[PDB]
């Protein structure tokens, strides 16, 4: 399912940055998230995301809570997780994650590199999905993450919008 108006990124190579991180991971854990999200999308598609460690990346990465500056503020725990952006100038691309959730790497909820992979999905432009097993489904569901693939509804999906 592709986003109203078909927001696509022009380039191919996108940076991203870390901005910050949430304390119930560790570092390594969370950039770990991060990069394998990323990759579910590389592997895909022609898309490759470069991270930067400092000054203006694509997409912006951070942990937040409620009021944020974007005027779509998060809920405390559970209920919204996180959001993104899609492709554009400046906040476009952008992903949040809900600072107040139990961020893990387990089946406990939640896991961040579902998370992640899901919001990256509308950083990069798809919408929602109806397919209840796919990544772009609206509800969180748990999945073995050990080995995890993109599903074949989210692969149809950057498909069409980059080959
Ligand atoms: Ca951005
Ligand atoms: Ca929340
Ligand atoms: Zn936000
Ligand atoms: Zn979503």
């Amino acid at each position: 399912m592709l986003t109203p108006g078909n927001p696509k990124w022009e380039r191919t190579n996108l940076t991203y940055r870390i901005r910050n991180y949430t304390p119930q991971l560790s570092e390594a854990e969370v950039e770990r998230a991060i990069k394998d999200a990323f990759e579910l999308w590389s592997v895909a598609s022609p898309l490759i995301f470069t991270r930067i460690s400092q000054g203006e990346a694509d997409i912006n990465i951070a942990f937040y809570q409620r009021d944020h500056g974007d005027n779509s503020p998060f809920d405390g725990p559970n209920g919204i997780l996180a959001h993104a952006f899609q492709p554009g100038q400046g906040i476009g691309g952008d992903a949040h994650f809900d600072a107040e959730e139990t961020w893990t790497n387990t089946s406990a909820n939640y896991n961040l590199f579902l998370v992640a992979a899901h919001e990256f999905g509308h950083s990069l432009g798809l919408a929602h999905s109806s397919d209840p097993g796919a990544l772009m489904y609206p509800n969180y569901a748990f999945r073995e993450t050990s080995n995890y693939s993109l599903p074949q509804d989210d692969i149809d999906g950057i498909q069409a919008i980059y080959g």
